[PDB]
């Protein structure tokens, strides 16, 4: 499978480079996710004046060494072929016409057309099974001449056939055999969008990526990582090419051979993914989509989940689906970090941390949740309390998913505490920057740092004199976020305030031998990006409100998470959106388990569900993943 790629001249002095096999990709338990697999091809090269009877002779020899698919053979192909495969039938068919041809009263053109008009009946069935074999090869030998090689067979080329033909090339003029490698995916479709692609050799480095690869010393012939993991880890996964140096003279006779580099296969790359958890998450996700649809959510068009270990940033599973109006799924795993959404009230843990650290509120502070009234009659209120007046804690605000507690926190942060009928503060630029700065510290609004390309930080619009948008930022209805940000954020809460870089790469192996990992070269770490600027009592208050959300009867997540096999904690969000002018919501869930020493965290995003008066319980997906992961 080793193509050349380079032949570098100098002092009558040639240097040739031979390609090497690409590293494998393994899950966290060593299971092979991305392998190499050999592909063989039989090719033909058509010369200046290589006759038709010669191509028929080479092809007949090939039928002894290979077996062919007899599709592709058009009826034109068979009719022509039939002419040689018995001339004195064709001659018996055109007694009269051959005499006119010789008289010069018809042309060869007219004669040919009329002959191929003259059979299809019982005497085209004269083609024996081996005839169709020779013709299946003949038809590919004529495809468009000049020394451009046409392929005779690509799929299903066996090793018996490759060998029999390779050792016969001196008797098979124009014929050739090639050995090439392609990526093999033992687990099928799972995670193919995250793995990415390598260029198809006929491609070489794609134009979009050219120059960037040439600036590293590669060639336009080289096969390279095109996207996502293959691209991200391209230079650990690529081998070191075998490089020979030759010194010739006069006419070219080599007098000294040099082995600059023997060559080595690429390093194996081990991921944080647990492929069995990944398959289980994917299966629960499809069951949850289908269950949500049968409950009315037939416009829901995305469903995404990230699963991490919050202590080290490891991405244990990452899955997404796009859903059409009939509930057919398309794989959309990369949407967890390339797509951004309005996530709603699940951000409110971050809002409180931002309030504490600017001393806008104190841990444990109570405020009255009630409809707020502003100048001119504009109102704002909490969903759970549209008409009443309730005194609540910061952690009860999280349990209930209070809007008004966060509005009041935002107004205190803007140096303008709520009073009934007030006009909203005119300039909130400095408050907005402080609120975004607080949210940024848990992962809401910056790139999380995932070791994959094309991560977005979400949509971040100006905060100057739009106090309405500013209050909306405090409840999750302004800036947009990715599911991976939600997961980084809940992980920060779960691990006592350390914001960690998510990573799907876990380690790199110094791989030398075929199908053997080798010794460990390098660990891929989730670096601590920052600790939140908050005291331990502030972090624990948010933890406690998250636990009450999942475990108290009034918590928005009680119905889904109160009976998880280990105690779980988290936060829900429901945000109003619109599709073709119809009211919808996004539903979002973050959480972690066990409460006491969390080893699992997740986020879930569904888009364009119906607006609840009927509350769907899409968090059951998180319940189910928790119950599976802590089964034993
Ligand atoms: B918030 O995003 O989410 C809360 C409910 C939850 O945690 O799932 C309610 C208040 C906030 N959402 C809204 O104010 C807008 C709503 C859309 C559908 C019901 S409320």
């Amino acid at each position: 499978g080793s193509h050349y790629k380079q032949l570098i001249k100098n002092d009558e002095n040639i240097t040739v480079n031979e390609s090497v096999p690409r590293g494998r990709i393994l899950d966290r338990n060593g299971k092979v996710l991305v392998d190499n697999a050999s592909k063989m091809s039989i090719t033909y090269t058509r010369n200046r004046k290589t006759s038709q009877k010669e191509m028929l002779n080479t092809a007949k020899k090939l039928t002894d060494l290979i077996k062919m698919d007899t599709d592709k053979i058009t009826e034109r192909d068979k009719k022509d072929f039939w002419i040689q495969m018995y001339p004195s039938s064709a001659k018996k068919l055109m007694r009269k016409e051959q005499l006119m041809l010789e008289d010069g009263s018809i042309s060869q053109d007219q004669f040919d057309t009329q002959l191929r008009d003259k059979i299809g009946k019982k005497q085209l069935k004269q083609l024996t099974k081996k005839d169709l074999q020779v013709l299946a090869i003949y038809r590919e030998m004529n495809a468009g001449s000049t020394l451009d090689p046409q392929t005779i067979k690509n799929e299903d080329v066996s090793e018996k056939e490759y060998a029999a033909v390779s050792q016969q090339l001196s008797k098979l003029p124009g014929v050739n055999t090639t050995m090439d490698w392609d990526r093999k995916y033992p687990y099928g479709d799972t995670l193919r969008g995250i793995f990415g692609d390598v260029s198809t050799s006929t491609e070489g480095i794609p134009k979009e990526l050219t120059e960037q690869y040439l600036s590293k010393g590669y060639s336009r012939n080289d096969r390279v990582g095109k996207s996502y993991l293959e691209y991200q880890y391209e230079d650990v996964l690529k081998g070191t090419k075998k490089q020979m140096k030759y010194t010739t003279d006069k006419s070219g006779r080599v007098i000294s051979s040099e082995v600059l580099n023997p060559g080595s296969r690429g390093h194996d790359l081990q991921l944080t993914i647990d492929i069995d958890l990944q398959k289980k998450v994917e299966s629960l996700l499809e069951k949850q989509i289908s269950k949500l649809r049968s409950q009315g959510a037939k416009d829901m068009d995305n469903a995404l989940m990230v699963v991490q270990n919050p202590k080290n940033g490891d991405i244990l599973a990452i899955a997404g689906k796009q859903i059409d109006k009939q509930g057919k799924l398309k794989d959309y795993d990369i949407g967890n970090f390339t797509a951004q959404y309005t996530v709603g009230s699940s951000v409110k843990g971050g809002t409180l941390l931002a309030g504490y650290q600017n001393k806008a509120i104190n841990v444990g502070e109570t405020m009255v949740d009630e409809p707020l009234k502003f100048q001119g009659g504009l109102t704002k209120r909490s969903y759970f309390n549209k008409n009443g007046h309730v005194s609540i804690d910061d952690k009860q605000a999280l349990m209930h998913s209070s809007n008004v507690y966060m509005f009041k926190t935002a107004l205190k942060l803007a140096g303008d505490p709520y009073t009934s009928g007030m006009s909203l503060p005119n300039n909130i630029a400095d408050a907005g920057r402080k609120l975004r700065k607080g949210l940024n510290q848990v992962g809401l609004g910056l790139k999380t740092g995932i070791d994959l390309p094309n991560e977005t930080p979400g949509q971040i619009e100006p905060l100057t004199n739009n106090p309405g948008n500013y209050l909306d930022l405090a409840i999750g209805q302004y800036d947009t976020y990715t599911p991976l940000q939600l997961s980084q954020y809940v992980s920060t809460i779960a691990n006592d305030g350390y914001r960690i870089q998510p990573h799907i790469g876990l380690s790199i192996y110094e791989s030398t031998n075929k199908d053997e990992t080798g010794p460990l070269k390098r660990k891929i770490k989730g670096n601590v990006l920052n600790k939140v600027n908050n005291s331990n009592d502030e972090i624990k208050e948010v933890q406690e409100g998250f636990k009450m959300a999942f475990n108290e009867k009034q918590g928005t997540g009680y119905a889904s998470f109160r009976n998880t096999v280990v105690p779980s904690a988290g936060k829900t969000g429901t945000a109003e959106v619109f599709q073709d002018g119809e009211p919808r919501v996004n539903s979002t869930y973050i959480g972690y388990a066990p409460v006491d020493d969390p080893k699992l965290s997740f986020s879930i995003v569904y888009t364009n569900q119906p607006v609840p008066p009927p509350w769907l319980n899409g968090g059951d997906l998180g319940r189910d993943v928790i119950n599976y992961y802590f089964k034993d």
